[PDB]
């Protein structure tokens, strides 16, 4: 293939055949290696919320409001307001959200680096982003790229006569690609980009169902759907199942999705003047002239009149620039007609309609009703049809829907209201936002953390092992993408996670009444204290490390960071937990991958969304084997004769030339490590243990921890990993 | 197909990424390479401090006991690891290319991909896994850059032969090195090599027309094929290989032969079985091979059923032992061509003597062999005088091979006061860029304030020049082989002195002003002097922060004293031209080439000098602002306040009432046009608009642009400054 190949073969700066081109199948560390504080222009030391916070916040929405009527000759506003243009922009930037893999979304302003600033969905949004510019410019550190990008859509909502419920900006930008998301594995764009989603059918209705998991679009370079219906087919009875699929893989159901689709279809129009011969390359492959922007348009000055991004020219509403029933009106009180665009597109125009549709720039010319396949799908569903046509009658059901989904879709991806920054948070708590109650009660102080550890260890039924297990279990809930899962709340002891057979739900529901017996005495005890099951959680498996430590000849602190609250049944969805769930856990020797994933693979997937190094995987993964803190207590990858003493005698004993690793299995998944001069069985592995002596990357970092003298340092840089990982979700406090 | 696995992964960054849409974009990746984070010791981890306090000879003594301890998963020919010892230590120094300086052995870049895998290094993973306890034991204190090295040394000090000494300071390395460029063929050899000859297959007339700056001959060899070239079985074509891929890694005639010829005294080539027999190399390999590679599965794999090269050689008739055999056997013996066991061909002596020994059976013994590569040195005019003189007197070649052996092993080294340990030699040689003793006692505080007030009102001398010159002298500093940078005052040498790079004339002015400011202070500062190499990093840096002040900043530039000036008799002209840039984006210098545009040569230069995407943004920005082109022209000063540290350049860049667009055919000149009077305000080139146009770049552009960033660029741009003025300082060190 001549895909994925430069035609000139650069030899400076990277060029030439690299090892990933020799042995693509590896395993790479490239997803552990992102986002560092030294690429970060800011340094690390930058704090963005307290930036924010002395933000001047009605200025800057005043600033918004007013550029959206000021239009700029490189790129002229349709009836002279960027408003449309602005709602698409922000709900781009939040529309790529999976809610099964928690990637995608607003909050890291990704819009602006490859590969979603050349999407053919995010077509002439460099203009955009450009015509935006001049606020980042002038409040500079204090509003991030990710947030402005949102707050210019709630904003030019809001100047359009749509009051909405509110903004939480807390955002941070970066400063890279996210070379970590599956996007898919198509080698194409649509108009193709989607054989492999498919499985290869072509059957529009049949296979409207069955898209690969966890992807949200129904062709690569999409946000969600083809407006031109399925495969190009404009069939709007199909076209409704795939956005079914597809908001449902947003995490959005019928009533969110009709609001939002008929909610951001009351504002501009598209764009399909001229045919796409007479348009350029996208930003990453355009020339230097360009200056960032792309798809330059050579017909005229490539503007105004002239405008082409998806190749539709569709009008909704007589009333673009304001909020309006005028969608829903058109929508049902018309009957429709396929038609082509001006660049040869399908699109349906009304028959026998009112010719009152204003020109963007012609005072004297007026148009017919259009609509999109994609619009005729919410009256060609029998759900959909139900929802608008209550919503024509019903104009103030359809806004409060809206303002709620709105809501939602820029916020999905943001965390914990702890997270939430600025004057108009709703005050509403939504299940989306994982609600957690409000903490309450004088916090446990240093010595009542002492006694409390004293008392869990001296607790029948807990051990180091099982201590340290649970706490981890809990913790690699975590995801950094949306800001999910973690430690605070005691989710564990919560459907989904209770039930969950990663967490061997028997031995858990000891662990967690034993718990519980620690926290009946303090509470019955220790006058106006309280101790919380997540803090309690999180505490046993501290104090377990520290014992485990202490017991390998290591004395260290290992601190304790009070103040998590325990979730609510009502407050945990079974849905949005599900989601959560491992298949394979390489900290606790869990499962196994698949064909598409290996366990090693997920192991590192995982990683990255804990924020790990890879020695920071490498001494977790390590020191949890010392600890003997599989899910089933087993005995695979315990490389050691004192399991629950905190030592690297997992590394020593991996790399030992007197093992030889053969497989036991057909799967490639049990390995056994025999004795080559006895000939005996010493050892039982899995992938997720070998593949630390095997990568050259993750076997150079096993080395370092196998070395004569470095038990010492294995226990300090064990205790940093541990108290990063638990403290992932504390937004309270601090990231 | 190529380059894709078959298997599409959907985790751990599977699925098609931004380089595959875009392979053409300019790419960021080799300034985030080497992170802190990335590094299991620490960012602190002081690697010179824990190799002075290890016990040397221990280690020596223990490496030397390993070469007779054979292990019965990979058994030792004849009882001795030393030969496959030095084979590992060669290779690992021996990818070294002169031109751009990377490859060797100084980051132990032999345990990772690629390297790892080349077919060249195969078995080399056993011996790296045999030497693996001595690391174990020592722990941090000994690098594997540095064992790995250390290792073939003492080999051959217990295989007779007394070696000059031996250099630690290698620090360790945590990832594979993505930024060199081996080549762009998609094969290994056998094949691996129609691009570097562009496609020619005639094999003398195409052998001085090696692609630059390539040192050998296919993908995944050191440098030549020991079967001749694309292995036809001629001499003196290999010969005429030879000497253009060991030229490239700045070896002579003399130095090659003694290379060739010392290394071939000891040890044997494996060939017992085809290749058939042999799986997949460490890269491509299953779990249970544990780092290895090559699995071999006739008998155990090993002993006498090795295969590695597919030839079966033995040179000398005491393959533990230095001796003169090899010469004397390639002189003296008829030579037939035969075929290896697994099918490759090699020279034997049919009617010679039957008494080279075998490496398991003590009964058993061989006829005389040679490889083509080993019979090149008596096919070619200037080797056979070599060699015969050296057949000779056998003394000429042992003072040859341990300099010359010295040489490969710490080309890539650094300065001298980098290296480390009880047998350092004490002769300089050439190729270590050598720098004196420093005259006189060190400038202090009140000494640097006197001459900044001095430099900044000499006739001759302003803020633009003196920031240019300074930069100018900096940017030869490259990491990979850690030669340049301003320590030596080696701009006002030749061959820089004469750059067309560096504008001569100007350079001179400003060099004759400097060494007025010089002879001002020495000899009237009591025993106090100052060097050339001070006051050029002194000025640039008394520019910069008065350029700061006068942009409304008041800050504190740091300046270290203490440089010296090399001599020019130190200073070799062919040494220092491999050092010279095709264009330099910090002064807005040069064009790129077929290969490579303005603004990759840019980002490779950044990587050479460590620079994260931040500080190579925020240094050319200033530079801008400073006025401190080559030329001293207005491409790229998008300023009216030009000497005066503003983000201007970044303002206006980004300012949409410009219009920018193409001027010449080239792709190399740029003209801004107001769009609102149609007059042209701005030229620049393509280091100055990759700012504006790659994503990830203008990104940090407009954190500069941003109103209220102005202290925050005085600062950025002065920390940058002071670590690149200082990247050669291993003195203090650095
Ligand atoms: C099934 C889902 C959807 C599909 C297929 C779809 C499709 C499109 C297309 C093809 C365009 C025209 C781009 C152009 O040529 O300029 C567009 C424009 C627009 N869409 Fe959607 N859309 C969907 C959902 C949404 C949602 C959820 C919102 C916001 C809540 C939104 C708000 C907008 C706005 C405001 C415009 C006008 C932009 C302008 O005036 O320049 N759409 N839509
Ligand atoms: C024209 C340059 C050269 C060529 C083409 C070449 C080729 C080879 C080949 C094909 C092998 C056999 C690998 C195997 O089958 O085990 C080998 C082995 C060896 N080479 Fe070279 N060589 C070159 C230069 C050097 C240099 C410069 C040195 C060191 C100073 C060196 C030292 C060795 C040693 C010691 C062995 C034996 C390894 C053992 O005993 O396992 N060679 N050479």
């Amino acid at each position: 293939t001549t895909f994925g190949r430069c035609a000139v073969k650069s030899n400076q700066a990277g060029g030439g055949t690299r090892s990933h081109d020799w042995w693509p199948c590896q395993l790479r560390l490239d997803v552990l290696r992102q986002f560092q504080p030294s690429q970060n222009p800011l340094g690390g030391d930058f704090d963005y919320a307290e930036a924010f916070q002395s933000l001047d916040y009605e200025a800057v929405k005043k600033d918004i409001a007013a550029l959206m009527t000021e239009s700029q000759d490189w790129w002229p506003a349709d009836f002279g307001n960027y408003g449309g243009l602005f709602v698409r922009m922000a709900w781009h930037s939040a529309g790529t959200y999976r809610a099964m893999d928690g990637r995608g979304g607003g909050g890291m302003g990704q819009q602006r680096f490859a590969p979603l600033n050349s999407w053919p969905d995010n077509q002439n949004l460099d203009k955009a982003r450009r015509l935006i510019w001049p606020i980042k410019q002038k409040y500079g550190n204090k509003i991030s790229w990710a947030d402005l990008m949102l707050l210019t859509g709630n904003v030019a909502l809001e100047n359009m006569g749509f009051k909405t419920l509110g903004f939480g900006g807390g955002r941070a930008d970066t400063w890279q690609s996210d070379e970590a998301v599956y996007w898919g594995a198509e080698t194409t764009f649509v108009p193709q980009g989607n054989d492999v989603r498919y499985n290869n059918s072509v059957d529009i209705n049949a296979r409207a169902d069955k898209l690969e998991k966890p992807l949200a679009a129904t062709h690569m370079g999409l946000i969600y759907v083809n407006p031109e219906g399925p495969n190009g087919t404009p069939d709007p009875a199909a076209s409704a199942k795939d956005i079914r699929e597809a908001f449902g893989r947003m995490g959005m159901n019928d009533t969110e999705t009709v609001a939002l689709i008929a909610g951001g279809h009351a504002f501009g129009k598209t764009h399909g003047a001229v045919k796409g011969s007479n348009i350029g390359p996208a930003p990453e492959a355009a020339d230097l002239g360009m200056q960032g922007l792309g798809w330059h348009n050579s017909v005229g000055d490539g503007n105004g009149p002239n405008q082409m991004t998806s190749g539709l020219e569709v009008i909704w509403t007589k009333t673009p620039t304001k909020w309006s029933n005028g969608y829903l009106e058109s929508l049902i009180n018309n009957n429709w007609t396929l038609v082509e665009s001006p660049a040869g597109a399908h699109q349906w125009e009304a028959v026998n309609g009112t010719v009152d549709y204003p020109d963007p720039f012609d005072k004297t010319k007026f148009r017919k009703a259009t609509m999109l396949t994609s619009d005729l799908a919410l009256i060609n569903d029998p759900e959909y049809l139900k929802i608008s046509q209550r919503w024509l009658e019903h104009p103030e059901e359809l806004a409060d829907a809206f303002a709620k989904a709105w809501f939602k879709l820029l916020h999905r991806d943001l965390g914990p209201t702890t997270r939430y920054l600025g004057p108009e948070v709703p005050k509403e708590s939504f299940i989306w936002q994982d609600p957690l109650p409000a903490r309450e009660g004088d916090l446990i102080d240093d010595a009542d953390v002492d006694k409390l550890k004293a008392a869990i260890l001296s607790t029948d039924g807990l051990d180091v092992s099982k201590l340290a297990s649970t706490a981890m279990a809990c913790a690699t809930t975590y995801r950094n993408s949306d800001k999910r899962g973690g430690c605070n709340g005691a989710r564990i002891a919560l459907e989904p996670q209770r039930n969950w057979v990663s967490n061997n739900p028997t031995q858990l529901s000891a662990v967690l009444d034993a718990l519980k017996k620690v926290q009946s005495d303090f509470n019955g005890s220790n006058g106006n204290k309280k101790v919380s099951l997540a803090d309690l959680i999180v505490l046993g498996g501290t104090a377990a490390v520290e014992k485990a430590a202490k017991d390998a000849g290591v004395d260290i602190k290992v601190p304790f960071s009070a103040g998590r609250v325990d979730a609510t049944q009502e407050q945990t969805d079974v849905t949005q937990f599900s989601y959560l769930e491992p298949q394979a856990d390489g900290f606790r020797n869990y499962g196994r991958g698949t064909a598409r994933a290996r366990t090693e693979e997920i192991m590192v997937d995982k990683a990255s969304q804990l924020t790990l190094t890879p020695p920071e995987l490498t001494v977790l993964v390590g020191g949890m084997r010392a600890l003997g803190a599989n899910y089933d207590g087993s005995d695979v990858g315990v490389f050691t004769a004192n399991k629950g003493k905190l030592t690297p005698d997992f590394f020593v004993n991996l790399v030992d030339m007197n093992i030889a690793w053969t497989a036991s299995g057909a799967d490639g998944e049990s390995w056994v490590g025999t004795d080559r001069k006895s000939r005996s069985e010493k050892y039982k592995g899995s992938r997720a243990d070998l593949v630390f002596g095997s990568h050259a990357e993750l076997r150079a970092i096993a080395e370092v921890y196998a070395e004569n003298g470095n038990q010492e340092k294995f226990v300090k840089d064990f205790v940093a990993a541990w108290t990063k990982v638990m403290n992932l979700d504390r937004f309270d406090l601090k990231v």
